[PDB]
């Protein structure tokens, strides 16, 4: 099945997924000197203040904190965004080092992790009729980088040696996303897809240009998780990101001058 390594990442992918090589998948470059501002934008509405955290699983590639989503209670709307769109998961990639583990990269900068907040446009009524669709989904990534501690985030690190390995959960109630915020919202954006199979062309990316900073053990806690399941071979959760795909026919917009 897919994965990470030699045998079954990034470059395998398109055998199953043949939209690997599409029209719109992501992660992308953004070229900062490219990414036109568009005053047309609008601020990004994140509304996360009863937001209803439920669990947190390691599917074998991440590890995912979930939403209730069956009511709008934590959503995004604005933006680039026509309606609202309901979060149902948030996830991290990062990398064996520093030097690397995000997705998208800034003028070929890779950061050391990147936060996928995942959202579901409510006029689909479910997840799988979203991802169906090309406005089905509203990523919000954000970048991570090493130095200071984030405080909010130490409650999600703490809860990792419980879901060390493939299939495990745990109860994970009350988490309050608006501490992996950083300051500023400005924001690129452009038409994309998720970055693991299937690789479905359904998301408006939404990247903010302010990261948060991480500390050196937060991040090496990430990488004590582990691919495999309980009692297989060790393979450290590590470098669990796809990289720049080909822009093709797109423009990334800036809402900010
Ligand atoms: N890295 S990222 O932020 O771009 C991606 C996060 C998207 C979650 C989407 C995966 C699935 B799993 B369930 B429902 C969706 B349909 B079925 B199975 B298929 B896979 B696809
Ligand atoms: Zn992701």
């Amino acid at each position: 099945h897919w994965g990470y390594g030699k045998h079954n990442g990034p470059e395998h992918w398109h055998k199953d997924f043949p939209i690997a090589k599409g029209e719109r998948q992501s992660p992308v470059d953004i070229d900062t000197h490219t990414a036109k501002y568009d005053p047309s934008l609008k601020p990004l509405s994140v509304s996360y203040d009863q937001a209803t955290s439920l669990r947190i699983l390691n599917n074998g590639h991440a590890f995912n904190v979930e939403f209730d989503d069956s009511q709008d209670k934590a959503v995004l709307k604005g933006g680039p965004l026509d309606g609202t769109y309901r979060l149902i998961q948030f996830h991290f990639h990062w990398g064996s080092l520093d030097g690397q583990g995000s997705e998208h990269t800034v003028d070929k900068k890779k950061y050391a992790a990147e936060l996928h907040l995942v959202h579901w446009n409510t006029k689909y009524g479910d997840f799988g009729k979203a991802v169906q669709q090309p406005d089905g989904l509203a990523v919000l990534g954000i970048f991570l980088k090493v130095g200071s501690a984030k405080p909010g985030l130490q409650k999600v690190v703490d809860v990792l040696d419980s879901i060390k390995t493939k299939g495990k959960s745990a109860d994970f109630t009350n988490f309050d996303p608006r501490g992996l915020l950083p300051e500023s919202l400005d924001y690129w954006t452009y038409p994309g897809s998720l970055t693991t199979p299937p690789l479905l062309e359904c998301v408006t990316w939404i990247v903010l240009k302010e990261p948060i900073s991480v500390s050196s053990e937060q991040v090496l806690k990430f990488r004590k998780l582990n691919f495999n399941g309980e009692g297989e071979p060790e393979e450290l959760m590590v470098d669990n990101w796809r990289p720049a795909q080909p822009l093709k026919n797109r423009q990334i917009k800036a809402s900010f001058k």
